[PDB]
């Protein structure tokens, strides 16, 4: 008649809502998300941590791959954020209310995280999702221990201001695994150049780059698998052809000065 349109609920490739059990990636650190977004626990003898937990309708499955590892609500201590989208960051309201979990994120993760993804920079609200506070406020290069595993925050600003590369040591066969969860260096339909929000993206993505390819990287995981060539559904060869750090960033940067090269032409 013409009314308003209705909300768009944010709708996604099934593969991302697609449950998986637990698979393995070093001895304490298993992905328990979908097959398409990454959820990983890793698992100590003082408790449990868990980094992104996708969309915010995962809540209840990671719950039950927490619990098929031996992990009880008391027993998750840490959530950690790659990024505050509804995409990674979905259930982390609800799974702070279901367990005693704590969230600890930086600045600019928090403000996002705490207004439920609304007024991002690009998309503006077509991505809210249940908001959450941080209880804890983290640094650039601030580490923080779980039953003797050390995470460091290491910025990589762009694809959200507050984008953070987690790294930590595990072990498999004995020996050293130097684990990198790096967050996306994509930027989907952003304007650019000389946006008012975001004035110095360009540099941001350029150092980011820089910060992500220098990464104690032994194993690369992204947020979505497939970023990193990982394929959760194909068992003991997952992780075979995943990426380095290194190439993970060439190739996000190469992409980007395409992408610059056609914002200028449209």
């Amino acid at each position: 008649e013409v009314p308003l349109p209705q909300l768009r609920a944010y709708t996604v490739d099934a593969s991302w809502l697609q449950p998986m059990a637990p698979l393995q990636i070093a001895d304490h650190t298993w992905q328990i998300g979908t097959e398409d977004l990454t959820a990983l626990l890793v698992q100590t003898p003082d408790g449990a941590v868990l980094l992104d937990g996708g969309m915010p309708q995962m809540a209840s499955h990671l719950l039950d791959n927490m619990k098929a590892r031996g992990v009880t609500p008391r027993d998750l201590r840490l959530i950690l954020l790659s990024h505050a989208h509804a995409d990674h960051a979905g259930p982390v309201a609800e799974l702070k209310r279901r367990t005693g979990a704590k969230v600890a994120a930086n600045a600019e993760s928090a403000v996002l995280l705490a207004r439920g993804g609304s007024d991002d920079l690009h998309f503006g609200d077509g991505i809210t999702y249940p908001p959450a506070n941080a209880d804890r406020i983290v640094m650039d290069g601030e580490v923080i221990t779980v039953g003797g595993i050390v995470f460091t925050a290491h910025f990589m600003a762009g694809h959200t201001p507050g984008s953070t590369a987690w790294t930590w040591t595990d072990t498999r066969n004995g020996k050293p695994v130097r684990i990198a969860y790096a967050d996306s260096l994509s930027a989907p339909g952003y304007q650019l150049q000389g946006n008012p929000r975001y004035p110095h993206l360009i540099e941001d993505y350029r150092r980011s780059f820089a910060t992500v390819r220098a990464l104690p990287c032994d194993v690369l995981l992204t947020p979505h698998p497939g970023a990193s060539n990982w394929d959760y559904a194909a068992g003991a060869r997952a992780g075979a052809k995943a990426l380095t750090c290194k190439a993970y960033a060439d190739a996000a940067e190469q992409k980007f000065d395409g992408q610059l090269a056609k914002e200028t032409a449209g």
